[PDB]
């Protein structure tokens, strides 16, 4: 057995949505990211109520890609004033550090029976960017993933 994941109660889970396979690998090789203005609130405040008692993980997926594509966790709130156009489009604003813990292709025929009850029982397959997912449902998930070979 596998009982890691079950046994936690301090953590939030963010689904992240990209359109570029670009900014996916300037997130792993420099550990930032950056969502769009209401994204980045969601997150933001997510980061800064958990006072560092537990992880905010962000479960990445490239738009109409197939699959999830890995696992960061959060590591620095939000600096909404930086360097603008480092990402492929300049419309997203600021700057947060992460640190990417997995990377890996995970089918989303591996998760879409787990459904979010916040998001109207859709799979969590089917989400927007920053769509928070119920910490049990998270727990499902990063089991799926850490274990999908
Ligand atoms: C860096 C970045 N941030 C976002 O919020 N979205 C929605 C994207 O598509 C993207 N490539």
């Amino acid at each position: 057995e596998n009982l890691y994941f079950q046994h936690m109660k301090h953590g939030r889970v963010f689904i992240i949505k990209s359109y570029s396979e670009d900014d996916i690998h300037r997130s792993i090789k420099y550990n930032i990211w950056c969502s769009t203005e209401h994204g980045n609130k969601r997150l933001d405040a997510a980061y800064r109520s958990m006072n560092g008692k537990g992880p905010v993980y962000l479960l990445f997926s490239v738009n109409g890609s197939g699959h999830f594509c890995g696992v960061a966790e959060m590591k620095s709130a939000v600096d909404y004033n930086t360097c603008a156009g480092v990402w492929s489009q300049d419309k997203w604003k600021g700057r947060f550090d992460v640190r990417w813990i997995f990377v890996k292709d995970v089918p989303n025929s591996q998760l879409r029976h787990i459904r979010l009850e916040n998001n109207e029982n859709k799979p969590v397959t089917n989400s927007r960017d920053t769509q928070e997912v119920p910490l049990e449902k998270a727990k499902q998930v990063l089991k799926i993933i850490a274990s999908y070979k």
